[PDB]
């Protein structure tokens, strides 16, 4: 809880409306790094392979992730 | 996202947890800027000075917001 | 007794550009200030001012 | 006829630290690949390799606390 930290991440906007394994093609998890002090979760929906950034801090998201 | 863009924002982690307007001492809304290309919404919970970053794209949040 | 201890002593009405604001604060009604308050930090000079919650330039603006 | 298309040819059972992982691309069990595939891209050389979905170095690495 300081000021603005300059960061470099893939995800800028984080999609909210959840889903389930059924619709998700691939799930890409990216561990926290020096450039992006947070985990990034990018799902590719079989629906036109629409890529969506999810919130790793979200309960549902956590549930879906770990199996 | 065509790639990674260098960005400078107040919010790094978005508490996509729940809430509503009991408590919430204050709610800050920072329009999208050249430095952060998406609006930030910082809530200062009535209790304990604790600050939470809310997802501006969250239906609940857009509705909690469009309620002033 | 009619009493009030709010942050705003002055309420702006002069319409303001969506892009001229740097920050916006919404402090909801309380016993100490039964009225909602919206304080904007303008980009220019970073001057803080209060906008009318009831105003359209605001209701429209509130589609942030 | 018939056909089967999994991405993995080798399954790295050897341990691995979250430290050296760039990312995981977890692919859900499909009709074409009747199991889940977890491809890791090591930080080192950006090397890709498959890890066993049912291995501990993975389950504990499956971070969420």
């Amino acid at each position: 809880i300081p000021l603005a930290r300059t960061v470099r991440c893939n995800c800028i906007h984080i999609d909210d409306g959840p889903v389930r394994m059924r619709a998700i093609g691939k799930l890409e998890i990216i561990p926290a790094s020096l450039s992006c002090p947070r985990v990034e979760i990018i799902a590719t929906m079989k629906k036109n392979d629409e890529q969506r950034c999810l919130n790793p801090e979200s309960k549902t998201i956590k549930n879906l992730m770990k199996a």
